[PDB]
């Protein structure tokens, strides 16, 4: 059990590669961990684990309203995309910088569920988007990535100022 | 499309003229603003970076090049909230290091055909601007560095 953090550009763990999971029993503390964490947040939708500095491959999300459809992706993988859009993305990871990102519109991921199982998800909906962003982080990815050098420049910027002036 | 100069030069160096007559000028801005567009990366230029003495400066911060601002005898007026970022330079290529600005800014300035301009931002636009006025008085932003940046800033420029 532990207590996490969320981490914020620029912090070298945003940018390690995540290793697959290879004991599902091993997780499930940290999975409810990554959970209270996102559920903590006002406005997160999803959170991987290398957000709070840790190296498995494990995504969580919620997009429901209530918060109470949790998704659990372990070893998650894009396995076919299509339909390339540019959409507005945010990240926790680079908080109060918002700017358009190009992903796949309909995707289909494989992954684990927390209990270990097959999972496969076909989907033309913004989960889509989601799933695709926190795969990203799995990578060490983070959507500024994909941007010109001078809107990289402007969002550690913003991120540094956010960070600086958090309230407790 | 102009030559941009590069550390040392005593050009770089020089304290820029206020300009009086607008209409004279008007060459020199297009002159600029192609010469920064034909850059790779560049978002700003001074008008001593091409060799000139004229207090002018051109910058373009949006993604497709087609926001051009233009300020003619552009004066920091206000300034708080210094605080360190990372800078680079068309006279100073390929050298980049944290160096300490303004984040709120005012400038006052004339727009290309000269009426009177004032910019207050707290964005990135604060940043270019104060980089671009200190070269109208001949400050490189190496300037602020130690002196074992600095020296190492000498050798980079020339490899380019
Ligand atoms: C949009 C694609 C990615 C969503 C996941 C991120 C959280 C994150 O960084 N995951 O790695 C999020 O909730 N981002 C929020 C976000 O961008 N949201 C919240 C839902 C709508 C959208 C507004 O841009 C911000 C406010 C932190
Ligand atoms: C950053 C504040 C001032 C920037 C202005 C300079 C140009 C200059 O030398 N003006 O006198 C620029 O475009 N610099 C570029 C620069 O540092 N850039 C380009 C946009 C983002 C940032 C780092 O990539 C380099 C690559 C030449
Ligand atoms: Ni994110
Ligand atoms: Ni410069």
């Amino acid at each position: 059990s532990a207590v996490l953090e969320i981490l914020t550009a620029p912090d070298p763990r945003l940018r390690v590669q995540s290793k697959q999971v290879t004991d599902v029993a091993s997780v499930q503390t940290l999975i409810d961990d990554l959970l209270d964490t996102l559920y903590a947040t006002d406005n997160g939708i999803g959170l991987a684990a290398p957000q709070v500095g840790r190296e498995e491959a494990i995504v969580v999300i919620d997009l429901s309203d209530n918060r109470d459809q949790p998704l659990v992706l372990i070893n998650p993988k894009v396995v076919s995309g299509s339909n390339k859009e540019m959409g507005q993305e945010g990240c926790l990871s680079v908080p109060d910088y918002y700017a358009d990102v190009e992903r796949y519109t309909s995707v289909v991921v494989e992954a684990l569920d927390r209990e270990g199982k097959p999972l496969r998800i076909e989907t033309s909906d913004f989960l889509a988007i989601v799933m695709q962003h926190e795969i990203d982080h799995l990578s060490g990815n983070l959507f500024i990535d994909y941007l010109s050098p001078l809107k990289q420049q402007m969002a550690m910027k913003k991120v540094k100022k956010h960070v600086k002036n958090r309230a407790r």
